[PDB]
């Protein structure tokens, strides 16, 4: 029943009681751990409803009041007869917050309270939702001293007037297939890249384009818009030694903003809820850069650096990994656009698990997503058990929409 | 049930029905994923059937399931358990068992040798002092001169649990660690309880800071015995690096023969608590671990001001860029010394194929993503973008308590 959790550089150990709340599956059994796998009615609603309700009411101090049974009664009648409901603004965002406190995978946590949260239900078409959605990227972005936030359009209904927003996020680079058969760009999106192309976009087909947004409302299919340039942060990457590094050509966004995802708050289900926070170096710096499926960057780094990239052996790749990160942050923190490096991150997460665990029993986390792509066991959170399961209010993952939407 | 994992840098997907044969537990629930904690006598009524799977196992193995052999064999375990509440293993069985503990192992990078582990039966062995010999001849076979060699060597079976034989160490070779009165701790602070036992039981510690600790054995259920390994036998690397002439200066060396020995054996059934086993390094256990943890030796920052580095803030990735020198430094000492070693994107990269090549003759491979990750540079290596499954398969090592906490002292 109550498990404990152990950091095996501190002997700190804390007791986990809110797992005891957990309401999903994991994947797992006492058979099998698929702990690295990425992706493991009327009826149905009410009772999700008044869990939601009621932990929404306890959060207030105000559990079994008259105002929370009546809330209680409010939302069965209007599920009873509309066979949905609508959350009170108030609701709205206490879900919006809990949803993003909930998120196992992420090591930004510690600021969960701090989430603004616009609320687009009021939407009903795709210049609308770009609306929406440049005046998140304004205010988020808020000259490079980023803000986080989330914008939430309209709850599904039948399923057949579903709001999405195609990108996966906000903004991305484009990648393009080219007769070489090497990719030009960004290879996770050279996908996504040719469906705008099936929709119109011109592509100036450039190593870091800007992506459209192809945004879906009501149902219908969706349209292309190009962000204000002007509202679309970049950083020039360079390095604070390697004068050459510029020649490299690199540089990414500053507003890091997931929208392909799906929030769930008592039962209902909100399909287009881009949000966005601020990035953590390794992010870009390990990741995008050094992945071999994205822009796979190593070797040309070393080769610049002059190492000996014959033997493995030599660490030439982590040398390199390395000073591309300290570039990374080095550059963001240049051009004074909000940036965390691994290790003040997860120092932070430490600090905010112990700080749940005080205060709420517990904090779902992801070890194999928590502890950063680089260096790991010299993070605090590499020493650290965690325990992963599924609270709600919850961001799930939901498929592309593109394999899903009927013309 | 057939369960796929995906690796999301070539998109290749495996199918994994192996798990299938999994009866031990994991930890992990429908609601709950322990994936990331570390640790999450028998009867004759429970003893049998885990004796007739491993020989329906090891019969398969050898092409004669269901052949007489197969059935006399069985019948004779099945005689032996009744008429003494246990049995004894073949020889081959044993091997085999040992083998298959390897290749079950789901928290080792390096199963791809697994067919190759050379396996020293220690069953007749019946005092402390034999079981030095035993393990004295272990390190000289493994060591080799420098050109390691895996190697288990397994001693008597656990009985009724008050005759055990134990190696109390936690390696054969490892580092004594000393509390100071001012709280520092000169050596390795991973071994400080240990190497405490040991003066306690009369060790006469030369108190520095790579001191090779003494075997501290039990045969028998007797109380330990206090033991020093040959120096001659012990192989040690002095850690140099190749473009810092200051880093010899950090006064660092390593032994080069790792040889976990706290683990318990299981096969058939049959539970061998006292199985010592050695293969080689993987740089990082030592470059990334035993020196940068900050509860081991803890070399971060001394190698950091040396090189000058911006120590201000940590945005400057000072840990990081020291990290991999430290890294370049223990892999380029032990090769030029020609000391077995493998660098962690070697390994990895050893790992996967292993892994593909068991999921096409096997049906699976568990792993513990947790563990077969590199502590540095995690998704620069194969690995970290390969899906896993984790589960429990017999024969396999198990975790066992220190000795410490359950010996009933003789004196
Ligand atoms: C404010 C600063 C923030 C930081 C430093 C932070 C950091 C991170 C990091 C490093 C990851 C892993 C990303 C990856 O590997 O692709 C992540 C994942 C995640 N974060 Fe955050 N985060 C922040 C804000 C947010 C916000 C505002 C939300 C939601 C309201 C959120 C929800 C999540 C979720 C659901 C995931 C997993 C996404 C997936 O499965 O791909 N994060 N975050
Ligand atoms: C050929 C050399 C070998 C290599 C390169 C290799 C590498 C590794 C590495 C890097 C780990 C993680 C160690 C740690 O983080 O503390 C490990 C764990 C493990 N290996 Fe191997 N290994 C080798 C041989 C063996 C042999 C001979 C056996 C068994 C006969 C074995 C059984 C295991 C087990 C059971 C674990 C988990 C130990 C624990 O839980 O502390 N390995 N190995
Ligand atoms: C297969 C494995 O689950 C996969 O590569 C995971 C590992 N850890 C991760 N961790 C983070 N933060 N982000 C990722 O995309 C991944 N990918
Ligand atoms: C808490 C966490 O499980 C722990 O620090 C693990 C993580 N991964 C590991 N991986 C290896 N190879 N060895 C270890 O000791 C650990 N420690
Ligand atoms: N810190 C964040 N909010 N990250 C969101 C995911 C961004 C993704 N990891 C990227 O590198 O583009
Ligand atoms: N490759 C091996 N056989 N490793 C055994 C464990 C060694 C242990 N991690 C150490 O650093 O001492
Ligand atoms: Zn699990």
């Amino acid at each position: 029943r109550f498990l404990k959790v152990k950091n095996w550089e501190t002997d700190v150990v804390l007791t986990d009681t809110l797992h005891l709340k957990s309401t999903l599956e994991t994947g797992c059994t006492e058979h099998i751990c698929m702990g690295s796998i990425m992706l493991p009615t009327k009826d149905q609603l009410f009772p999700l409803a008044k869990e939601f309700l009621d932990q929404y009411y306890s959060s207030i101090k105000r559990f079994g009041s008259k105002a929370h049974m009546d809330r209680l009664e409010e939302v069965n009648k209007e599920i009873e007869s509309t066979s949905t409901y609508q959350l009170k603004d108030t609701e709205l965002i206490y879900g919006a917050k809990h949803a993003w406190r909930n998120a196992s995978r992420c090591v930004g946590r510690i600021q969960w309270s701090k989430l603004q949260v616009f609320d687009a239900r009021d939407c009903t078409t795709a210049h609308g939702m770009f609306n929406y959605i440049c005046n998140h990227v304004k205010y988020a972005t808020n000259k490079g001293n980023l803000r986080s936030a989330i914008t939430i359009f309209p709850q599904r209904t039948d399923g057949k007037h579903d709001f999405r927003v195609w990108n996966s996020q906000l903004i991305r680079y484009a990648g393009y297939k080219q007769p070489d058969g090497s990719t030009l760009g960004d290879p996770a999106n050279v996908q996504f890249t040719e469906i705008c192309i099936q929709q119109g976009w011109k592509a100036p087909r450039g190593r870091f384009d800007v992506l459209p947004l192809l945004l879906q409302a009501n149902g219908n299919d969706p349209e292309l818009f190009q962000i204000p340039p002007e509202l679309v942060l970049e950083v020039p990457i360079r390095h604070p030694k390697f004068d050459w590094f510029k020649d490299l050509g690199l540089k990414w966004y500053g507003l890091p903003a997931v929208s392909n995802m799906l929030l769930e708050i008592g039962g209902l289900e909100f399909s287009a809820c881009p949000f966005s926070g601020w990035y953590m170096g390794t992010e870009i710096g390990v990741r995008d850069y050094c992945d071999n499926s994205r822009y796979n960057i190593l070797e040309e780094v070393a080769k610049k650096m002059d190492l000996d990239m014959r033997k493995t052996s030599s660490l030439w790749k982590d040398q390199a990994l390395v000073e591309i990160n300290i570039a990374v942050l080095y550059s963001f923190q240049s051009d004074k656009v909000t940036i965390v490096d691994h290790h003040s991150a997860t120092e932070s997460f430490i600090k905010h698990m112990e700080n749940e665990y005080r205060c709420r029993g517990g904090c779902p986390a992801d070890w194999v997503w928590i502890v950063p792509p680089m260096s790991g066991s010299i993070t605090p959170v590499f020493h650290q058990e965690m325990l992963n399961y599924r609270l709600t209010p919850s961001f799930e993952y939901q498929p592309d929409p593109w394999n899903t939407h009927v013309w």
